[PDB]
């Protein structure tokens, strides 16, 4: 039940790294060394701590990361890419075949960066996992909304 998300008070760099080093463990999966980290986010981390960007926009940005997609979309189908990324955001499965085949014509011809950032500007992703909270795993709960025929 760790909750990480952005408290309005948090100007600690030591809290504020550990709320990124959880967000490696949602989108990239790996737990990420923090002496990796420091060469490749050390400069993308201090927008944060200090507050020059949201966490939605430092997120998206690790979705971008060529590190998350050398692992999981370079040596993988487009398909794969689209319910392990919507996995790793919206902590949800793909709607339909219909819901695969956008994400996977966004992919395939604006590229990966408009991929993560439709998953990211996706209306469920803003009002619950907003510009403050970080996309945890949903719990194997899930089941909501299912009403009579």
């Amino acid at each position: 039940m760790k909750v990480f998300k952005r408290v309005a008070g948090i100007k600690d760099k030591a809290a504020i790294k550990t709320l990124i080093s959880a967000a490696y463990r949602q989108i990239f999966e790996r737990d990420i060394a923090p002496y990796i980290a420091q060469n490749e986010f050390s400069g993308w981390e201090s927008k944060l701590g200090n507050g020059e960007i949201t966490v939605k926009e430092f997120i998206e940005g690790l979705g971008y990361s060529n590190l998350y997609l050398k692992e999981f979309y370079t040596p993988y189908p487009n398909t794969k890419v689209i319910e392990l990324g919507t996995k790793h955001f919206l902590g949800r499965a793909p709607i339909d075949q219909a819901e695969i085949r956008k994400y996977n014509q966004i992919l395939a011809t604006q590229g990966i960066r408009a991929f993560i950032n439709a998953l990211v500007n996706s209306q469920e992703y803003n009002e619950v996992f907003g510009e403050d909270t970080v996309p945890y795993r949903r719990f194997p709960t899930l089941e909501h909304h299912h009403h009579h025929h």
